[PDB]
């Protein structure tokens, strides 16, 4: 193929030559050379592209932008160049088309600006930004050793294997990104990688006319993270920012080898210095000051894993699906149990020969033992059906009962689990052991038996040990009807004549999963807040923490505050802001000064004030500076100056401030029905100018002629601008109060002349960088930009006398106040709803309740968990994990924490003490066993003394004590019983026991084990204790007393660790959610097995 | 050539289409759609221009500025 | 980049008439810390408002000729 070299150099279809991604080039008629391509980088055009993605979403990778500002240094400077301080700021998430807009500009020699963007609805987004040099000198890298290198570096670490790393924290490396083969590292002295990379086969075919690919370039990237040093430091997610210096030296078409170095590692990020080599160890292209740093933040990355961490069984309502003799046995031969005859009656009935046992307590069971592996032995049966006897509301009693229950369950499970022939199918039946309706108010005494079923159904799984939830109120008709079915489910419920199944899932919701409380409206902080913008049915009332002010703030109990459009926006979501943060709701208020904070001499204590603040002013008390607070003339109301304070501000500002509003000069107001729009018309009236006014809708705009204003036209279109020229004689406006938007805040420009004032308070087109051409500006014009908000921030003593003026203006009379039309604080949702559809007229004021009316709110994490005016028990805090919390809540910042265990202090424990002890907050230590009642009594005593009330209980307090069902004694039973449960039960005895001290805290709860849920095998009694334990904490809830259980998995000093237990039990406590579950789940062994046995936990396998 | 087509379906040159006066076309990222276009006129990249010459000098005829209208009411 | 640097106070008094004669698309989003954008042409001025350039003129003249102000190099 000569001739056809030799054929092509004679033809020509028009075309030319572009980049991959930079795309068509032109170049702009205007000094100096300024540069402009234009490229997709989406996935349909750059298939490729689709294989580098986060958290399932294709996104550009960093090395794309890499090679982008690499390519833009030849056209712009025709030399040999470096890309200098290259950074990319948003992620650009990708579609089948994604279009950008390079654009490189001299801006001194063989210097220029460069940048990539993106615009999509009108919001242009820059992507990317570097400076490009071309004056720089070739000083080539020394080529390197690649066979010498690589002894230096024995360690191999596989590409495929750190690409699966990878994927835990979310980055995905499709095929194309699979460049990576692997990577040589030594120790964490040696801050060296070699890296053996490739452009991979798609790709090699598709290189085309890049500097670097950025699939490779992205390949050396990865390279930097098999370091150790990186993998022990930053473990989470690691995206690349920026590179200082790039260079190429040549064709990286054929490049096998990467050097990475590491300058510095850090738990925030890793800066590293990369060399790309070739075979020969020549370097082709020299990435210096690569930074990988981490947006996505290791406070969201706990939140995240706590989630995924947490469990709870949930019921659903379900029907008996489809389609051999039996034997009821009894647990209480005394009590005559009228379901057991019933069932009995039920099963003949239904034609199955069914006998009965009646072993009870107090009883041979040897004798009666033997007398049962007769009866199975004899007959071949289906299924075994395990009554309960019932007490027939002490829990005292029942939590003593409970023991005598579970001793006899393991004497029974011990015989059906040692038969000869098939064991039958085991179905015990519980009278309201559990919380299945949310109205229930469960029977204890069953409550323990939940733990031991389950670990039956794991050790003998033969026997489908299945349990049935029990009520007086069902039938025995409709009890007999699951037996016969044969289900599959092993752990179901009744209530009346419905049937509820249970099943186990991941549920950390914060909705009615958290604090609700009633607080009152003239005292207690209460505050108005969407928990998610969007939804206004999501918005909420909340509590606060109402705190002393100062330095230089004040406290001030709000009367009205105002509705501004501000906080219309915000409740959508649609809000911008400077700060990035999405602003709180209320802007300004009109209220009364309760504290001045230390020091300031204006502001006084009983002042009526009006101000402005942030921090949510939709409440009954605000902080707010003295600098943004002004006392209130006679003339005007804590109502009144609550609706002008901005409007008229704003307004203020605007026209008579910045354009300095002459009289007869003509101004042009955007819907001038609304509030700022009412207070332009009054200043603009007051100054004598030719008002010139819009609005949306015909109502509002037939209301504007009702005010004596002619010149009204639609607000929703650009005719305003050709119809004012009309009717002013194509001399147009003056002055331009611009809310509008886009080409209506362009065409207004263009109509305001030679005078030409244009006040744009509109945001939107600002935080949009919307272009506007400076053209019209040649008849002398004047832009001005106002953000009072930020003002508040940047020069609160203007704000300070704006608000001052404003309110002396309205007070005295010099300007007439608007259509203020008031509100309740409750039906501040439905302001939101009306304002939001245009429906409004003027201001609107949300009138705070006054009186002391109460009010339901809701605490998120302003709960005073560890708090010191409030003291704490911790029982079985002198080892383990209570000491663990006990060393946590003192640095937690806690007054008065008494410990507890039967044990003395052990000599580690001793030495903790000494250190908790002399840093400032002490820990009492009180010995004793929980068990006995005296015990919970001496323990709250003690945390009292020192005047400080009871804020908080712990149990940590456990004997574990683990065998198999052949070998669990009576004895045994009662060990891991009676820490669990007696000590509960005097725990709760002793806080409604004690006085006014303990009737007021904010948590107690209970650290029960995972292996009660799963059904840990050889656990049994202590499984048993903590099903109990789970039961009474629901039960302690129910009658209103707060409770909390939290099921802990296996704890370190792939399993729980110390650190992470500590930040998800405050984030349990902080919740209204009774039981939890913190194990460890990832794709465990246990919970694999589990999830195929039984249906319980059927979610699980997916 | 069948092979050449093949063989070459791997190693593509990345390059598009554009009209003979107009040249690259570039849209530029703004409200509203603006278009804009960079292209050469020259005696050397279009020789047939040369023809047309008023008082012995090359000049670009009133047709050409008609094709380019014409050219730029599709996109 | 001059627009770029000023902060808050932002008052950018563009005199020079070249950029605006241009067209020239002005990014708006330096612009959300209150800036205001002045421009100035005095010889149109002195047609649409001859009255404001006479004062401005004779308050320059007031203020060199009290010296309030100090003259430049002048060179003849
Ligand atoms: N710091 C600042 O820069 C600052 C401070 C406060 C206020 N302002 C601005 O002033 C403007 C008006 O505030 P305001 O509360 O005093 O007046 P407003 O009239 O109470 O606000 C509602 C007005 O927004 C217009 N509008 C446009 N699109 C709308 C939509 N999607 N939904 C509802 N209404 C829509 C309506 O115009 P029609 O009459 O045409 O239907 C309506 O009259 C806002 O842009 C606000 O941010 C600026
Ligand atoms: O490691 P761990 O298990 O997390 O800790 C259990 C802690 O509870 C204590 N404890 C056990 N039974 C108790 C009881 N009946 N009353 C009070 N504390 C008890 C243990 O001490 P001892 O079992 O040594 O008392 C130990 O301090």
């Amino acid at each position: 193929m000569l001739d056809r070299e030799l054929e092509s150099s004679a033809p020509g279809v028009p075309s030319v030559s572009v980049h991959p991604l930079l795309g068509s080039h032109v170049v702009l008629p205007q000094e100096p050379e300024e540069h402009l391509w234009q490229g997709d980088v989406g996935t349909e055009a750059h298939p490729w592209l689709s294989d580098h993605r986060v958290h399932q979403v294709a996104v550009l990778p960093g090395a794309a932008y890499c090679e982008m500002a690499l390519a833009a240094v030849t056209p712009v400077l025709g030399d040999t160049g470096e890309v200098h301080d290259l950074k990319f700021h948003d992620m650009l998430l990708l579609d089948d088309a994604t279009p950008v807009w390079v654009s490189a500009a001299v801006t001194a020699p063989g210097t220029a600006e460069f940048g990539v963007e993106t615009h999509q609805s009108g919001d242009r987004t820059q992507r990317a930004t570097a400076v490009l040099r071309g004056d720089v000198d070739a000083e080539r890298p020394a080529a390197h050793s690649i066979d010498a290198l690589l002894a230096a570096h024995p360690n191999r670490v596989d590409g495929d294997e750190l690409r699966a790393g990878f994927g835990t924290v979310g980055i995905g490396h499709g095929a194309a990104f699979a460049g990576l083969s692997e990577a040589y590292v030594a120790t964490a002295a040696e801050p060296t990688v070699v890296a053996a990379v490739a452009l991979p086969g798609p790709l090699r075919s598709g290189q085309r006319g890049y500097t670097v690919h950025p699939a490779l370039l992205d390949a050396c990237f990865q390279s930097v993270i098999a370091h150790p040093e990186v993998q022990n430091i930053a473990s989470g997610m690691l995206l690349p920012l920026g590179v200082r210096r790039l260079r190429a030296y040549g064709s990286t078409r054929n490049v096998r080898y990467c050097l990475s170095r590491i300058v510095k590692a850090d738990s925030f990020g890793v800066e590293a210095d990369l060399e790309l080599l070739d075979a020969d160890g020549t370097v082709l292209l020299s990435a210096m000051g690569l930074q990988l740093g981490t947006g996505n933040s290791d406070k969201a990355e706990e939140e995240r894993l706590l989630d995924e961490r947490l469990l709870t069984i949930e019921w659903q309502q379900r029907e008996l699906p489809r389609p051999g003799s039996w034997l009821v046995i009894l647990a209480g031969d005394d009590d005559e149990n009228p379901r057991a005859a019933g069932v009995v009656s039920a099963l003949i009935g239904a034609g199955m020969p069914t006998t009965t046992m009646a072993w009870s307590h107090d009883a041979d069971h040897d004798a009666q033992a033997a007398a049962l592996t007769a009866r199975l032995d004899e007959q071949p049966l289906a299924g075994v059906a395990v009554i309960v006897g019932d007490s027939e509301h002490d829990v005292g009693a029942d939590a003593r009962r409970g023991a005598d229950h579970v001793r006899h369950l393991v004497r029974i499970a011990r015989t059906l689990a040692d038969a000869v022939g098939e064991p039958p199918r085991l179905y015990v039946v519980t009278h309201r052991s559990q919380h299945v309706l949310d109205t229930d108010e469960p029977y204890l005494e069953h409550s323990g038996l939940r733990g031991l079923i389950r670990v039956v159904g794991m050790e003998h799984p033969r026997l489908r040990a299945t349990q049935i939830d029990v009520d007086d109120s069902t039938a025995h008709e409709a009890l007999v009807r699951q037996l016969l079915s044969g289900s599959p489910e092993d752990e179901t419920a009744w209530r009346d004549g419905q049937w509820y199944a249970a099943r186990l899932c991941p549920s950390p919701l914060r909705a009615a999963e958290r604090r609700t409380a009633v607080a009152d409206n003239a005292s207690e902080g209460m505050r108005l807040v969407v928990r998610n913008p969007g939804d206004l049915e999501s918005m909420e009332l909340v509590t606060f923490e109402r705190g002393t002010p100062g330095p230089g703030q004040i406290e001030v109990a709000v009367k009205a505050s105002s509705i501004n459009f501000a906080d219309v926006l915000v409740a959508f979501g649609r809000c911008p802001s400077f700060d990035g943060r999405l602003p709180e709701l209320g802007s300004e208020f009109g209220g009364v000064v309760t504290a001045v904070g230390p020091g300031v001499t204006t502001h006084r204590v009983g002042d009526r004030v009006g101000g402005v603040s942030a921090n949510g002013c939709w409440s009954n008390f605000v902080t707010c500076e003295a600098d943004l607070a002004t006392k209130l003339p006679e003339g005007i109301s804590e109502h009144e100056a609550a609706a002008v304070g901005l409007a008229y501000g704003t307004v203020w500002l605007g026209l008579t401030e910045l354009a300095r509003m002459s009289a007869g000069d003509k101004i042009l107001i955007h819907s001038a029905t609304g509030g700022v729009g009412q207070a332009a018309i009054a200043v603009a009236r007051a100054a004598g100018a030719e008002i010139y006014a819009t609005a949306g809708s015909e109502k509002r705009r037939q209301l504007l002629r009702d005010w004596g204003i002619e010149h009204v036209y639609d607000s929703r279109t650009t005719a305003f601008a050709d119809q004012i020229r009309t009717d002013t004689d194509g001399y147009g406006v003056d002055i331009v109060l611009n809310s509008v938007t886009g080409p209506a805040q362009r065409a207004g420009l263009e109509l305001l002349a030679f005078g030409g004032r244009f006040v744009e308070i509109g945001k939107r087109d600002i935080y949009a960088d919307t272009r506007l051409g400076l053209f019209p500006f040649r008849r002398n014009l004047s832009f001005y930009a106002v953000d009072l908000a930020l003002m508040t921030v940047t020069h609160p003593q203007k704000i300070r006398d704006l608000l001052a003026t404003v309110y002396r203006l309205i007070a005295d009379g010099t300007l007439p106040l608007p259509e203020i039309t008031h509100y309740p604080l409750e039906e501040a949702a439905t302001a939101i709803r009306i304002m939001g559809g245009a429906q409004h007229t003027g201001k609107l004021v949300i009138d705070i309740p006054d009186t002391g009316q109460s009010q339901v709110v809701v605490p998120p994490e302003q709960v005073p968990v560890f708090r010191g005016d409030g003291a704490y028990v911790i029982t079985g805090g002198l080892g383990g994990l209570g000491l663990f919390l006990a060393e946590r809540m003192a640095a937690a910042g806690c007054g008065r924490i008494v410990v507890n265990s039967r044990s003395a202090p052990s000599t580690r424990s001793s030495e903790i003490i000494e250190l908790i002890r002399a840093t400032g907050a002490d820990i009492v230590v009180e010995c004793g066993d929980i068990a006995e009642p005296d015990t919970a009594l001496r323990l709250v005593a003690a945390a009292t003394q020192t005047g400080l009330p009871l804020r908080g209980v712990l149990h940590a307090a456990a004997v574990v004590e683990d065998a198999t069902l052949a070998n669990i004694t009576d004895e045994l039973v009662e060990h891991d019983w009676a820490p669990k449960v007696y000590g509960a039960w005097n725990l709760h005895q002793a806080v409604q026991s004690g006085g006014p001290a303990t009737s007021e805290l904010d948590w107690f709860c209970a650290f029960s084990s995972a292996a009660a849920l799963v059904g840990s095998p050889g656990q049994g009694a202590y499984a048993a204790a903590n099903s109990w334990l789970d039961a009474f904490m629901q039960w302690r809830r129910a009658q209103g007393l707060p409770a909390t259980s939290i099921a802990w998995g296996a704890w370190g000093e792939n399993a729980i660790a110390p650190d992470e237990g500590a930040y998800a039990f405050e984030a349990i406590l902080r919740h209204d959610r009774v039981y939890n579950g913190y194990a460890p789940v990832l794709g465990a062994s246990w919970l694999t097995a589990f999830a195929q046995r039984s249906p319980f936990a059927e979610l699980f396998l997916a």
